[PDB]
């Protein structure tokens, strides 16, 4: 009962298609994670299960490294958890890289698990490793990899004999790194790296048919637009707000291909990326490096210090189109809905909602949930009619991204429902 299939596609390799023509909001495949982890900034602040930030977590007793909201995700955890703890337990101090602590848990699955449905259309023996694409640069690091894992692993894995029988750790981290999947929360933190091998196979657009969207661990692929039978399904491989030129490079260091889409060919919406001084937005975006990285470690009150100084600095300004000056009207948005400012919260996400409508597609998921939040912030500071517009919005954009399937439609209407009451009520 698939809609989609495995092909072998002329220049791309293996790719998916549709064998039935698709409307925009069908969910074409969901699943589990083959193994997934936590992102190395993202550790002991979302629970190692549900990746979900809560405000009281404990720590597994052996190792004292995963740590876990209830009793309920420890034992579904434990599982995946069970041979990687006396991992992370020897080699403390040191912590491992997220590749590391990822293919560890890949090994294990492999080795001690059933077969995973996550693996239906595409394995993890049949992930591309771009091997003859790797630059010099990029095969030592690959090496450094090997024998950090050699290392990390050295309690549960001594030899050849524990790892699958085809199993080869330089080609198997090859695989990890181009075909890792990021799993975000709605504040646009990476919380967790995920395999998915089945949803591998889709090739990459800048002008994407498909999205996918994740709800915890669980993956929903779905058609933005609609599809023609045999039409190949694509998604962006990268963040909306990028020049072709910052696309160019990130495709080609970690996927070793040129995109020819017609985005890239026509440079679109570059120019209005980059509009304002050059010498002003090359400041702030050697500042997104350090605000980006205090975001990944879950300190709002310092990214909203950085980012303050930026959009209100002394010094010479950028337009909110700018895509630099965007990434910090966001992060001191989130910052000040963390750190509980929300006319301040409700200042900086109002004026990213323009350019969120030009930069992204006309349905995706991050504009969705920026939308989302601006409603949910009119709401609770009582703009009833703003507040009610913003959620339709996100509504008829997440019904497509997201769907009946995403919890986060189910908080969506309700928010609708009380908006509603509210307006009537008036
Ligand atoms: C987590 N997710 C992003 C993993 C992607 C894995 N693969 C896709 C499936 C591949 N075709 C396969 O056979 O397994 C990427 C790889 O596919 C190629 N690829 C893609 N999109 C291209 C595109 N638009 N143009 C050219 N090559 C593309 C490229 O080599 C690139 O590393
Ligand atoms: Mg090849
Ligand atoms: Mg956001
Ligand atoms: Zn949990
Ligand atoms: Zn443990
Ligand atoms: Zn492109």
């Amino acid at each position: 009962p698939l809609k989609v299939e495995k092909f072998a596609t002329a220049n791309r390799g293996n790719g998916l298609r549709a064998v039935t023509p698709l409307r925009p909001g069908e969910l074409l495949f969901r699943s589990d994670p083959l193994a997934y982890t936590v992102c190395k900034g993202s550790r002991g602040v979302v629970c190692d299960r549900c990746l979900l930030g809560k405000e009281k977590l404990m720590r597994c007793s052996q190792c004292r490294v995963a740590k876990y909201c209830s009793a309920k995700c420890q034992k579904k955890a434990w599982p995946d958890h069970k041979r990687e703890c006396k991992c992370l337990k020897s080699c403390k101090p040191r912590y491992p890289p997220d590749s590391v602590r990822l293919l560890g848990r890949v090994v294990f699955k492999l080795m001690d698990g059933a077969p995973s449905e996550s693996e239906k259309l595409y394995s993890f023996y049949d992930l591309e490793s771009n091997i003859n694409k790797l630059t010099e640069d990029k095969k030592e690091g690959l090496r450094q990899l090997v024998m950090t894992f050699q290392h990390f692993m050295r309690e549960e894995i001594q030899d050849a004999s524990q790892l699958p029988p085809a199993f080869d750790l330089f080609e198997a981290f090859a695989k990890v790194i181009c075909n890792s999947f990021t799993i975000c929360n709605a504040e646009m933190q990476e919380v967790g790296v995920g395999l998915y091998p089945s949803i591998s196979l889709l090739n990459h657009s800048c002008d994407p048919n498909c999205s996918i969207v994740f709800n915890g661990p669980h993956l929903l692929l779905r058609a933005v637009r609609d599809i023609e039978v045999g039409e190949e399904l694509t998604i962006c491989y990268l963040d909306m707000l990028m020049t072709s030129e910052e696309r160019r490079k990130q495709l080609r260091d970690q996927y070793c291909f040129e995109c020819d889409c017609f985005r890239c060919q026509t440079q679109d919406k570059d120019a209005d990326m980059l509009t304002g001084d050059e010498q002003v937005w090359k400041e702030v975006q050697e500042s997104l490096k350090k605000i980006e990285e205090l975001k990944a470690h879950w300190k709002w009150e310092q990214v909203l210090a950085m980012c303050q100084a930026i959009i209100s600095s002394n010094s010479e300004r950028l337009p909110d189109i700018n895509i630099y000056q965007l990434k910090v009207l966001d992060c001191a948005m989130d910052a000040c809905i963390n750190l509980g400012l929300l006319e301040e919260a409700l200042f900086y996400g109002t004026r990213t909602m323009e350019p969120y409508r030009i930069f992204f597609p006309g349905s995706h998921p991050v504009r969705g949930v920026q939308v989302m939040k601006v409603g949910k912030l009119q709401l609770h500071q009582g703009m009833f009619p703003q507040a009610m517009k913003n959620l339709r919005l996100a509504f008829d954009i997440m019904r497509v991204t997201h769907g009946r399937e995403h919890s986060l439609i189910e908080d969506l209407i309700l928010l609708l429902e009380e908006c509603d009451a509210n307006i009537r009520a008036s």
